[PDB]
């Protein structure tokens, strides 16, 4: 599982080289290409690489083994790195928008002295790097246009999701009438599930010559449902997870997030409870965060979650049973195993 | 010339409609699509539309008149609007990065109450709209991939140019050792000339079935040279233009810009003059801006410019003479006329 990750990371060095080869081919833009290198190195490294690696794993599980030459494998690693660049673009930009301080345990790029709002253009460069790598490595392949369109569409979906989230949950303005279940699912589907789960498997599919509309739709159905549970579990763990196991010490409640937890809370709350939420949700003070968390436990949200994880796992297994064919079920089950661990 | 502009603007209403049709096809994301509409309407309208209109004018001059049906013309307007969306994406983002207050005589989008840094995601949406329109209108055409690659490449070039500019001219830090002629030309070529002049004519060329590498290179040579003079003239007019004729009251000097003017000044300045520049360039006070402007006139920069405009016009005419064929020279001469007016 995580021997493949060392191999993925070692490929980065070449991605960076080929993207910053213009340091001397046109000398004039050298300093800009040096800055691009620093942007790539700071923002594309330090994550867990789950999205990029999924491209490689899924590719190897989908392609006939005697069409896995060195050049094929290299295209798969490169396209994995494209998914990671897309992720990096979103995170740099989201951090600016949310005023975050840290990411992946280090200062956010935009908070670095000397960067600041220049990070907006750095993020656009990271995005642009995707299409430069696609062209460099995949332009003669029959799936080239399909991949370009898949990355463009995944960016749109994600951005639209971000818009929805920004409207739903503006910092420093509590309005819980916004935090409905239909809205939560919609945010998760567009902002997270499409790029995190559909994108990497679809890309592997296209690379394997699997281009059919119907097959893509079948896999999408499985994968967007998995993505929904992934985010719900992320929301739950934000507050209730062991921090030496997650890494996170959560701030969803302080940040006025449309969390699965606040959604559930609101569905179950008496009016006296709605009031406790109104007075304490989306504020900085520890005692106020304690209040919300106490309210969550009083309503047995951990028991709700555990039940919800069980029903969700059965449903995902049924979706796999119904929609995986003719793909090998292992493509989806590998993901299910990680998510439901 | 400017009857065609009313026609271009009237087409916007349909661009907006087709991009925000999802307001009821998926109801969940309705509020986000409403926000997209407001972003489009505020940021794609209010400019002079020169870049988009160039696509339409050049298309009509390049295509055989009995391949200009209603659907062709519509694709040309749409692709013109794509160039305008690309422009809108860059301007929204640049305004945030520069901390500007106004644009096109109105408050900058990000300065609107309630927007703020959410404009970063608004800008990404504007970019994404380009590829949604290309797909909606041009996906079955033989030039589809060529246009997608042209817009992606124009975005990269522009972003790289912006990086170079940000490194060269950081606000609140005067360093004139950066402001060399080689650097100025490099910024202009990447940040301005490619998207403003090459992009719209190249797009019209691809739409007319003119896809040859050689022809694109020939036209690019003419067009990047024209773009260089356009920006130089913009820099000159920033300070010396009549504001009821430009619209601008200039702030290049206050903003520590790598202007053609400061570059020229530096080439001609004694060390005592270099000092006046060092002490007064890139500062807010009116008397300090007066100093720089006085220095410019003492070195006869307006006479240098006028001479430079003459040599530049002859050179552009020679480039047209040598590189326009087999395109009709009118494609380039229309631009020359506007630029050198
Ligand atoms: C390590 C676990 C404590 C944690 C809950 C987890 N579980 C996962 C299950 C699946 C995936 C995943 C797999 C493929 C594509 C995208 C995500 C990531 C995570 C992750 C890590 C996620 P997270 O940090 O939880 O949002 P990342 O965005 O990949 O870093
Ligand atoms: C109106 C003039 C006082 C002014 C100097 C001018 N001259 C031009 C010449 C050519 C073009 C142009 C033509 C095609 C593509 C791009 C620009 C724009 C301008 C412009 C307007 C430019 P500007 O505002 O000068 O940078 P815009 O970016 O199109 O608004």
């Amino acid at each position: 599982y995580a021997q493949e990750k060392q191999d993925f990371v070692q490929h980065f060095s070449q991605i960076v080289r080929v993207l910053t080869e213009d340091e001397m081919g046109h000398p004039e833009i050298g300093d800009a290409i040096a800055r691009l290198k620093e942007v790539l190195e700071y923002n594309a490294i330090g994550g867990k690489y789950n999205r990029g690696l999924t491209v490689v794993v899924a590719f190897r599980e989908l392609v006939e083994p005697r069409k896995q030459d060195a050049d094929s494998l290299q295209r798969a690693w490169t396209v994995g790195w494209c998914v990671e660049l897309l992720q990096a673009f979103f995170l740099v930009a989201d951090d600016i928008m949310d005023s975050s301080l840290t990411r992946r345990g280090q200062i956010c790029w935009y908070q670095k002295p000397g960067v600041g709002l220049d990070a907006i253009n750095d993020a656009n460069l990271l995005e642009a790097c995707i299409y430069r790598l696609l062209k460099l490595y995949c332009r003669e392949q029959p799936y080239y246009l399909n991949l370009i369109e898949l990355f463009l569409q995944s960016s749109y979906q994600t951005e639209i999701g971000q818009t929805l989230d920004l409207l739903t949950a503006p910092q420093g303005n509590v309005d819980l009438v916004r935090f409905t279940e239909k809205r939560y699912k919609s945010i998760v589907k567009y902002k997270t599930a499409f790029y995190s789960f559909y994108l990497p498997i679809a890309a592997a599919m296209y690379m394997a010559g699997i281009d059919g509309e119907k097959e893509h739709a079948n896999a999408k159905k499985i994968l967007l449902e998995m993505g929904e549970f992934f985010q719900i579990q992320d929301d739950y763990l934000d507050l209730f997870g062991d921090p030496s196991v997650t890494g996170k010490i959560g701030t969803d409640i302080q940040d006025n997030k449309c969390s699965w937890l606040v959604v559930q809370c609101l569905q179950r709350a008496t009016p006296e409870q709605y009031q406790i939420l109104k007075e304490n949700y989306g504020q900085k003070e520890a005692e106020k965060v304690a209040r919300v968390k106490a309210l969550y436990e009083e309503l047995d949200l951990p028991a709700v979650f555990l039940q919800y994880e069980e029903d969700s796992y059965s449903h995902i297994m049924a979706l796999i049973e119904q929609y995986a064919a003719p793909l090998p079920p292992a493509v989806f089950l590998g993901l299910a195993r990680k998510i439901y661990k």
